[PDB]
This record gives structure tokens, sequence and C-alpha cells, in this order.
């Protein structure tokens, strides 16, 4: 409960889906393009590609990752896709 802010998830992402047994909130922070899961600092690889970002994060038993794609000149609009084995994940977003 931020005392700040209201609706502009423009420079964050989120991802709600069911794991660990319970409804899992997974989030794209744009400060350090890290994830976060169940309040801790989710351990990605930050490998940069010759255009986008494959976050590689493990998740207990599983093998998670954020699909990242730049767009535009060169970083004009960025788009984060959460994934969990081999699945796509909706977005807070629309």
């Amino acid at each position: 409960g931020p005392l700040g802010s209201e609706n502009r998830s423009k420079t964050t992402s989120t991802w709600v889906l069911r794991l660990d047994g319970e409804d899992l909130r997974v989030v794209l922070e744009k400060d350090t393009m890290d994830v976060w899961c169940n309040g801790q600092k989710m351990e990605t690889a930050g490998e940069f590609v010759d255009d986008g970002t494959e976050t590689h994060f493990s998740v207990g038993n599983h093998d998670c990752y954020i699909k990242a794609v730049s767009s535009g000149k060169r970083k004009e609009g960025i788009i984060h896709t959460l994934i969990v084995d081999n699945r796509e994940i909706p977005e807070l977003t629309q």
C-alpha cells in the first residue's frame, strides 16, 4: 500500500498466474528490469541480445522467464511478456 500513484503502470509490468499453489503475482520494474515475485527480488540473467532482452529467472521447481521485445528506432517502446513452462502469460494491462 504505497502512499502514491493510482493508475500508472507504463514503466512497470505485472502478471498473475497460479504458481506455488497460490495466485503468484509477478512484477517487472523498469528501474532494473528485475522480476518481483512473492515480495522477493527474483534473480534473472540479464542477457542483452541484438534486439530485446531475455530475462532468465529460476522459480522453485520450474523454469520461467520474461520474454522482452524492443520496438521502434532503438528503445522507443519495449514490451515484456512473462512465460512459464513455455506458456505465454497475460499482463495486467487491458
